[PDB]
């Protein structure tokens, strides 16, 4: 397997993470972990067993917790898939999720090609 240095993953993938953060208001529900107590949604962790958010992805990238870049891709789609699972199709959070996913799909392709 190709060996990836944590510093190469960080420098290569951080621009793609910024592309999600800079969407405002679209990124606002995703910047911090879902807090079901605050949001009044007691069933959240009955439905979402593996939560993920931008701050967790960013910390993992900054601290070298990804061994290979598709694990970063996995966490981003887990974030989005959790939100599409939990929220109604008509809800603002669901629509903002789809907006971020389109940005991600555009940005991630050339970066992954360059890491190969
Ligand atoms: C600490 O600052 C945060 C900002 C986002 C706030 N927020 C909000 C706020 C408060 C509640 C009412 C509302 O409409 N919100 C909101 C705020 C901004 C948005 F762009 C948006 F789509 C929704 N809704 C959130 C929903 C989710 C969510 C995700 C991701 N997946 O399932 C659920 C449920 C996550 C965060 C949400 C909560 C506090
Ligand atoms: C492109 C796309 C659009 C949407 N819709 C957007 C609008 O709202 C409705 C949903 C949902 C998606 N789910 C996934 C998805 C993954 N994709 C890999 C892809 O990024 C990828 C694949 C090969 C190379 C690269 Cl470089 C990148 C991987 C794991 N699990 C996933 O669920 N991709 C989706």
């Amino acid at each position: 397997k190709k060996i990836f240095k944590p510093e190469e993953l960080r420098q290569a993938l951080m621009p793609t993470l910024e592309a999600l953060y800079r969407q405002d208001p679209e990124s606002l529900p995703f910047r911090q972990p879902v807090d079901p107590q605050l949001l009044g949604i007691p069933d959240y962790f009955d439905i979402v067993k593996n939560p993920m958010d931008l701050s967790t992805i960013k910390r993992k990238l900054d601290t070298g917790q990804y061994q290979e870049p598709w694990q970063y891709v996995d966490d981003v789609w887990l974030m989005f898939n959790n939100a599409w699972l939990y929220n109604r199709k008509t809800s603002r959070v669901y629509k903002f999720c789809s907006k971020l996913a389109e940005v991600f799909e555009q940005e991630i392709d050339p970066v992954m090609q360059s890491l190969g």
